[PDB]
């Protein structure tokens, strides 16, 4: 699930997205991008199916060595037409398609592949629902989530750990539960709504009063991979020792914060820390946990201007709900922003469909496209 | 010297000089020797930058990097890396290599230390470097750094914004700046050393002793400008507007065409609806390639900046060229500060006539000025 | 006309137009659609090759590739692809994309199929495209093609080989070709359409009724040669000679310098001790950068042969211009076959005044002539 | 890892990106030397950079799985010795003076030479077994041994260490047919080596790990009893050999129909080959041969065959052998009780889809282009003591 951290894996943006960018770029250069390129697009699709069936020996694997596993047949041809007709990006003559645009097309393809249905949908609460640290105050998208909960399960998986205090999480979602009591409380859908804490440590359901409450540990401790309490603390001690050198190596205005099953450094009044120092820290931390031969599920991610290390994994959270709610991976989806190799949403590619979002407005465009299907 | 070199390599690849240094530091990073005395590497890079100042078209640097700008000064790249590294210690990194923005600051500091001969003119890009885009200047810290520099040399505000000759609408954009000038820059003769250039090189302004900007007559400095008649200025507009109408049609865009004397813009409206960044690039080249189709050699500039497109019949290099001819200061002692230093930006042509400092936000301009004053 | 410069990036990728097609085909190969009906991609490429022929200054091909030369003819790249594909089926490859050299064969074929209007002059690099380096002509198959082609057009031998001005030396190179001309090309007047240009563009020779070369009177063709005086010729030789004498020292070369009137070169000692190809490519750029440093503007050429280096006062581009002005031949009716079309090769400047076929061995030239005869 | 795992990853975990760059480690040094040349500092004293490169090489000798070198280059081999890349650069540059170049950077082939020289200098602890790729490194492709100078070096080394010849040539068990390829070498061995006991130290391996021969006191080559060394080799069922041979054979037929080729299919026991038709020899495209090797490999895994094989490109030939040169080296290391640190191999096919590539998994390797380069190696090897 990790330990494949390579130099080449860091400097290059994305294996799959750039793969389509370079093909579109050459198509743009040959001046044939506006003509019917269905022959090219379907051959791209012909591979995506061959990678769905034989993901270990597909030709897509020979071209791109580090491809994730495809859980559905991706209609990349329909995804291009639908995105093209709306934005007319092919109408350009001097500006090639952008990595960001191909990520948009790739996300649309994963939505159309859900023609068989969708049983579970999860969100990365931070920066995909509301900016870093801010509270939920966008009333528009809350109507989308309420409608989808009527036809599927909705979960919130966010690396923010507030221990087991269920009351603290409501302040982050008070406006959301307010919309649930007005519509979902009459329906029978409110019980299908869950919230995950840490990355996979604190689970809360939803009561009849649109109130978040803790879940008995005996209801899902067997679904979670049991980890020695001594090993958990060791991971934090390895991290706490590593961050001190990081703050000592580069003189910076921050300090370390300790919790139960999670630690991270946060800049104090705040004085920003370079994006590369946080990148350096994740690889420093990972190489040490490798050196100590720790196999427990963990994660270290570079999100915004703070670094954290949790003894949970955002993929284990999806794995718990699937084993708990009797849901397959092919009918599971997750929306997040940290989809780089130093992000905590990347592990979700190993067990669920994924949608890469840069700001909460794109989640509105994501769910809006999902609904009209 | 028309900037007509619209090249696919200019759009596809970033700054030539910066990425040249990044790859070198990357090999120094990968070889594990970046934390040792790498002075032998840095000295040869300086040896190259020195010879480029002498033979810019036959240097080994121009053979390596074709399409280099021009070095108006001898650049101390060794001392700049030495002093940048001591503050941030990027070199103590083991798994993340030196990045693009880091070398951007190193080259900025390299240009700053090159002013051992002295500095006689500063220019500031108004929007995005002195205040956020579409805002009024609201900063007391920045104005305090500028005030001390105003006594040492002449300072100018060269912007791309255009209000037609109305000096009252310009002081509104930088109210708190004149307020600080009213307090500390009146007794000194520095009040007669501050300039403001609206449009792009079209509307020149100055400061009165009562600290409210006044517009300078046209007949005093219009002769320094390139003679562009009113008929050709409007065809550059007309051809542009015809191209923007195609852009509103070719792409579903909720955008308005703002027409003024000597300028055309592309602005959306809120129900603002954000235009795609890549269409802006596509439209800039459409306008430039269409103007050359009519053999128009008039100094113009079409640029995508922030969230809107504007085409001015002035040039932001002309503005710096005007002030160099007015105050009789060679290009060696003139420096510019802006955020639009890509091929699509409007601060780029100043590389042809003045030293340049690449900045992304107002906080870096304050960090720029603080280092420029400990000289 | 002037000989253009070079960037270190331009020295890497041998030909930009060829490389421009390779990366397109590679994305076609990568996308799994290479062996399907890809004519939309092919015809669109032809659309830019046509638009660059009609408007070479402002074309999208000029926009994407900055150093694109001049298309003297409409290039049928779509038919050339199908033709080369049907023979070798390079599109049936699944795990290896089409190569640089394969596109070279296609680009040559597209240039050949563009000659539907006709040819008036065909020229041959003598060394390495008619016979191995430094050998006498020995091939009857190839001789029949040149013989049959000498009936329908003019045929000239343009080689940088310099034997001053005695046709006996040049005949030893082309003995077996001239004896074949006696048996078939004398009953008619075809031998009066054969030429041999000595020393790139310094010596001219014609054929004679006895199947023997003679030197054309200097007055008959000297006015087209851009005059270069004894002083300027000797400055180029001396500036070069000084460079080679350092090139020998720095790398401890086992080689010698050979001086002639209007030419100088670096030859290995007899034993034939191999001399590094990298040092040869360096000696070109060392000399070229020195000649331009001394403001020399005369037509010269420093080229990197297989096992030696040579500098010649004159070049094959001017040599073709001499023949085109001699026989009143238009540019669009000219063609040249050579082996070194790298930027440091004496056949590269022909791109500026003729159509070109890039070959690497005498076997590849027969494939060109057989394809040319079958039209 | 274990050799069975390496062969599994070699014939099943290639990549288009990895097959583009010939060697990941040579390209590693080329990029660094490129920037050093681009930075203009490459002609000054650069022990600054080189020593740091050596430092990472040493850390990789001790910690191959979690080293900084393995971070930068994902697919590094395993270093059996400490490479003095600083001395190899000093030694190679003082001869050729490639740092005096101002407008031409060092090439892949030069860094390949420096890396060979570093591998040679790493043999300070001594050498006990030296093996040679026969075709194109001892004599041109398809020829017989007709070089006197080479025999003088090999005979001199034969007195000091064990010598072997691992080749892809596959004459079933006719030692007279192998003698014809090297008769001038055994002719020199008879004149200068029968006096020593060194002729017993000389071995020849046919097939690729299938046939073995030793030198007689009469300088003649004789077959080695299979009861003496069959056990060291991983056994392959007769049904699985012909399965490999047949699944390959079907592909060469498709390659001839796809691309119109004047070529034939030679069938032997434990070996198939795609050989070209005679001229009245025709030439087969290099990219087609490279294409078919991937075609062979891609289909063998589709049939879930895991036996050790080797599909390889021989310049003008395409062959598949049940067996590989890494297996043949293991058998000689198990036969003469020789550790990998004191064994070396010289060959020309060190690319992926190459004959001598699996040698990197169990020996020191020298990447040589022709017998003239083979001499420069053995000349530098003799200069050690
Ligand atoms: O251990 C935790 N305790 C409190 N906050 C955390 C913890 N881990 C991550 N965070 C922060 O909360 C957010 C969680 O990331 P997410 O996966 O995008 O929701 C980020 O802004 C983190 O900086
Ligand atoms: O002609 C003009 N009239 C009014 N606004 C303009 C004009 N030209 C540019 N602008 C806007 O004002 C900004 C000034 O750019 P800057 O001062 O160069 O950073 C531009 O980015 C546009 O948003
Ligand atoms: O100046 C000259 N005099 C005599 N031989 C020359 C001269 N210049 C070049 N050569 C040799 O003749 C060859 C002509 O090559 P070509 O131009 O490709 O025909 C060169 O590669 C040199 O070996
Ligand atoms: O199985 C085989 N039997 C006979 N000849 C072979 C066989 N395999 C390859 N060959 C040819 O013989 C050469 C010997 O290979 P090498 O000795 O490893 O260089 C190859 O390059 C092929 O041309
Ligand atoms: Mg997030
Ligand atoms: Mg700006
Ligand atoms: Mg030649
Ligand atoms: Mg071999």
């Amino acid at each position: 699930w990790n330990s494949r951290y390579s130099y080449n894996q860091l400097k290059n943006k994305d294996s799959l997205i750039m793969f389509l960018v370079e093909i579109f770029r050459s198509l743009f250069v040959s001046n044939c991008i506006d003509k019917n390129i269905d022959n090219v697009l379907l051959s791209i699709e012909e591979m995506f199916i061959d990678h769905y069936y034989n993901p270990q020996h597909s030709r897509l694997k020979y071209l791109i060595d580090d491809v994730g596993i495809f859980f559905t047949k991706l209609p990349i041809t329909k995804a291009f037409h639908t995105y093209n007709k709306k934005y007319r990006i092919t109408k350009r003559l001097y500006a090639p398609p952008t990595f960001n645009e191909v990520r948009h097309i790739l996300n649309l393809a994963q939505i159309l592949s859900l023609e068989e249905g969708l049983d579970l949908l999860t969100f990365d609460a931070n920066e995909t629902l509301y900016p870093d640290g801010h509270d939920f105050n966008d009333e528009v998208l809350a109507s989308y989530i309420s409608c989808l909960l009527k036809k599927m399960n909705i979960a919130i998986v966010t690396a923010a750990s507030y221990n087991n205090d269920a009351e603290k999480y409501q302040k982050r979602l008070e406006n959301l539960l307010k919309y649930f009591s007005k519509h979902n409380i009459k329906d029978g859908s409110y019980k299908n709504f869950y919230v995950m804490g840490g990355e996979s440590n604190y689970l809360f359901k939803c009561n009849e009063e649109a109130t978040l409450y803790s879940v008995p540990e005996n209801e899902w401790r067997h679904y979670k991979k049991f980890v020695d309490y001594d090993t958990v603390q060791e991971i934090l001690n390895i991290s706490e020792k590593c961050l001190e050198k990081v703050i000592k190596d580069f003189g910076l205005c921050a300090q370390i914060q300790r919790k139960e099953k999670s630690i991270g450094l946060v800049p104090n009044k705040n004085y920003m820390i370079k994006y590369e120092v946080l990148e350096e820290a994740v690889i420093r931390i990972k190489k040490e946990i490798i050196k100590n031969k720790i196999t427990a599920p963990y994660c270290a991610f570079n999100g915004g201007q703070d670094l954290w290390v949790d003894v949970g994994n955002k993929a284990e959270g999806l794995l718990i709900l699937q084993k708990l709610l009797k849901i397959q991976k092919k009918k599971c989806c997750h929306i997040g922003d940290q989809f780089l190799h130093s992000g905590n949403d990347f592990p979700t590619r190993f067990c669920s469909l994924t949608l890469w979002v840069s700001n909460p407005q794109e989640t509105k465009a994501c769910l809006k496209s999902i609904m009209h299907l």
